[PDB]
C-alpha cells in the first residue's frame, strides 16, 4: 500500500545534524518534545565544538549539548525554536519480528531520506558495539549519515534510534541496527536531568557455565552466573565472593543471564548494598555487597 | 500482500537494451508507445554502433537512435516491430514520500529483475551528476544494468527511469535515484519532434545571498537571486546585469530559487527577450534581455 | 501490515548450522520434518567432520549427514530430537514475480535474521552456481551467513533454499538466489532414500541453433536441439548421433529448449534405453539409445 501517512506524520519531527570539530561530520537526530529536546548518537556528537540542527522545514539552529552517555552511544540536545514538531512515541515492548518499519535520517548527506524494511529480530545484544545493547534489528536500508535517526513503525511512531550497521562495503547491507525506545527514553531522562547517566558499580565478572564443572552439583543449567575473575578498586571482592563462585540469584533474582545482572547493578544507586546468593562447594551461601558508583570510559560492524 | 499485478502490467513494457562500441554494454529500455518509441539513459545508448532491444516475449531487434540529451541523461529510440506492448503512464506530481514503486531492469545483466522499495524523497537535485535534475530517490534495489528502466508505482504506472545511484560498494546500497515521468515525457516528445532539446541561453551565473552584504537591505530572504559571474559569448552582460546585482524576479516570476531560474530561462525559445528586475543598491532597477541558444555539452555516485 | 505471523509460523522451523572441518563455519538449515530430518546447502556441510544444528528454541545437537547433492548444491541431515517444529511447504510453481517473500537465517553470525523483499525472477537457469538450475530470484537481503534457510512466502509456507548471492561488495545487493522447493524435495526425498540422488547419463553435449547453418531446411526456430560434441565413455556416440545433428524431438518430446533435455536425460534411470529423432540433412531420421550413470563430480556471483 503506502506509507505516506507514517512518513507525514513522523519526518517533520527527524533533523539533519551538522557538526564541526577540532573537521566536518553528519549525522541525524530526533525531536523529543516541544521543548527542544533532540535525541541522537554519542559518536555523531561527541568532541564536536559546534552542532548545527537542521530541520525538514528549513530552519537551521545551532544546538546546545545536554549531556551524553558513551556506554549506550546516546546522546541529548537542546534547541532554542519554537512551534517545534515532537516525534510520537511507540512501543519498543510491543514489536515483533516482520513488523515494518521506516528508518529516517541523511545517509551520504544527500537529504532526509526515508527507507523501509521489517523489524530482523529485536534484542540484540552480545555485539559488542557498546557496552549495554538491546539492539532491534532492521534491513531497512541504513547507511552512514544514518546515526541518531528515526526508526519508527508502520504508523510514524518512534520504535528506536538508528545507530549502526553490520558491513563488507561501508554501507547497507540489510543488516542495521537501532537502540529501542525504551532505553533511549530511560538514558534521555537521566541525562537531560542529571547531565549525565549515574550507573551502579560492582566488581565480579562473570560467563557461562559451560557445565563441565558445574556439571558438578549438577542442575539444569537453572540460575548459575559463573564467576571469573575481580577488579582494581571499590571491589565486591571485599563482600565474599571469589573467583569460581556461582551465584543463583542477585537481589533476590535470578541470574539465568549474565546480562540481566550488568542492568539490576547499573540501575543500583551507588552508596547502597545488596545481597546476592552464590553456590559455594554444594550449598547455597548469602553474601550482601555494598554498590559502587560506574567510572567514566554511523558506526560499522 | 502481493505486487504480482503491477508486474504483469509493466514488466512487458520494459525492454534490455545490448550495445556495441568501437565495447559491449547492457542497459534497460522503457516502451513508451505501441508505433516503437523507446525512452532510456542517454549513458547507455551514447557512442553506441549498434543497439539491440529484447523484449520480454523473446523477440529481438535493431533500435534506431532517436536522439538524446545529456543535459538530462535521456535518449529515445525507435524500433519496428508490431503488437508492442505500452507503458501506462503515472504522475509523478501525485507520488508521495513512503509510497511503495518497483523498480524493473537487468542488474548485472541477469536478466529482467524486479525490485521493490519506497520513494525515498523527490525533487533531488543539486546531486551533481546532470544539469536538469528532479531525482526521485528510492531504496528499491538498483544496481549497474538497471539504467533506463521502469521505475514503477504500486499498480504498475511509470513514475520515473532509473538512472544513477549513490554506493560505495558499486552496487545496491538503498540510494538510488529515477528521472520523474513528468519531465522525461517533456525531453521525449521535443526529442521525437526535432532530434534533440532546445534550451534557452542567459550569461549569468547565481549563488545564494549568504547574507552578510544581503543583510544590507535586509529582507526575509525573499525573491533574491544573487549574481555572481557572466560568459564569453551570445552573454546577458549586454543587458544590464553585472557581478554582485540581486534579482527579485525573471520574466515577472520570483527568483525565490535559482534552479527555478534555470528552468524558466532553457523553456524559453531562442531568439526571444526577456525581463529580470534585479536590485542594486536598493531600489528595483527594470532589465530586459534577449535570449540565447543553449550550446552541447547505471551512473554511480 | 505485518509480517511477524508468517514469521512466528517459520522460523521455528529454521536452523543454525556450525560446521567443524580439517576450520568453523556458519550456515543455516531447513527441518523439514518432526522427524529430524533438515534440509541446507552441499557448500555448507561439505568436508565437515562436525555439524551442530541450534534450534530457536536453544536447543542444540549434532547433526548426521544423510546425504548430499553437488550437482544442485543440496544435503540432508538427520538429528535426534522430540518435539520439532517443522517447515510447512509452498507450492514453488503457483509463485509469481511481484509475490512478498521472506528469508530467514543467520546472515554473519549475527543471530536468526528475517529479510523481507519480493520475488525478482522465477526459473533463473543459465547462471553458473551448478549444473541444475531453477533459481528463485529475490531482493530479500541475503548475506554469507544465510545459506540453507528458508525462503518463505507472506504466510509463512517455504517456497525455497537460499543458496546464492550475486554480488560486487561480499554481501546483499539485491540479487539473491534460491532453489524452489519442488526441485528441493525431489532431491531430498532420493537423498532419504538412497543416501545420494542417481541421474541417467547421455554422451551428447548441446547449443542453440544460431540459424545460419539452421537457417538452411529452414524452420520457425521450432523443436531443434542442435548437438556439438560427444564424450569419452559410456558414450551416445554409439546409438548414432554425430557432431552437426539437430534433434527435433528426445522420448517423443520437443527438443525446444537445451535445458529440458538435461532434466529428462537425468531423470531417466541408468540401464535403459531411449529413442530420439534428429533431423539429418533434411529429413527425419530416428535413433534410439541406451541410459548411463552420471558420474560424481553462502556462494557469491
Amino acid at each position: 500500500p503506502s506509507y505516506a501517512n507514517a512518513v507525514s506524520r513522523a519526518a517533520p519531527a527527524v533533523a539533519n545534524l551538522y557538526t564541526t570539530k577540532m573537521e566536518s561530520s553528519l549525522g541525524s537526530a530526533v525531536i523529543m518534545s516541544a521543548e527542544g529536546y533532540l535525541l541522537t548518537n554519542n559518536h555523531v556528537t561527541a568532541g564536536a565544538d559546534q552542532i548545527i540542527v537542521a530541520l525538514r522545514d528549513g530552519r537551521e539552529t545551532i544546538a546546545q549539548l545536554v549531556g551524553s552517555d558513551p556506554e549506550t552511544d546516546l546522546a541529548v540536545l537542546k534547541i532554542d525554536l519554537k512551534n517545534l514538531p515532537a516525534m510520537t512515541l511507540g512501543r519498543s515492548d510491543g514489536i515483533r519480528t516482520g513488523d515494518v518499519c521506516l528508518a529516517i535520517g541523511n545517509p551520504f548527506g544527500v537529504g532526509q531520506t526515508v527507507t523501509m524494511g521489517i523489524i530482523s529480530a529485536t534484542g540484540r545484544n552480545q555485539l559488542g558495539l557498546n557496552t549495554y545493547e538491546d539492539f532491534i534489528q532492521t534491513d531497512a536500508a541504513i547507511n552512514p549519515g544514518n546515526s541518531g535517526g528515526a526508526l519508527v513503525d508502520a504508523a510514524g511512531n518512534l520504535i528506536g534510534i538508528n545507530t549502526a550497521i553490520f558491513s563488507k562495503s561501508g554501507g547497507s547491507q540489510g543488516i542495521g541496527f537501532a537502540i529501542p525506545t525504551k532505553l533511549a527514553l530511560e538514558v534521555m531522562q537521566s541525562i537531560i536531568e542529571h547531565g549525565q547517566v549515574i550507573r551502579g558499580w560492582l566488581g565480579v565478572e562473570v560467563k557461562a557455565l559451560t557445565p563441565e564443572l558445574a556439571e558438578s552439583l549438577g542442575l539444569g543449567e537453572t540460575a548459575g552466573i559463573v564467576v571469573a575473575g575481580v577488579y582494581r578498586d571499590g571491589p565486591a571482592a571485599r563482600g565474599g565472593l571469589l573467583p569460581g563462585d556461582v551465584i543463583l540469584t542477585i537481589d533476590k533474582q535470578e541470574a539465568s543471564d549474565g546480562r540481566r545482572s550488568m542492568n539490576q547493578v547499573a540501575r543500583t544507586r551507588p552508596g547502597q548494598k545488596i545481597s546476592i546468593v552464590v553456590l559455594r562447594n554444594g550449598q547455597k551461601v548469602n553474601l550482601t555487597a555494598e554498590v559502587g558508583l560506574r567510572p567514566p570510559p554511523d558506526g560499522g560492524e
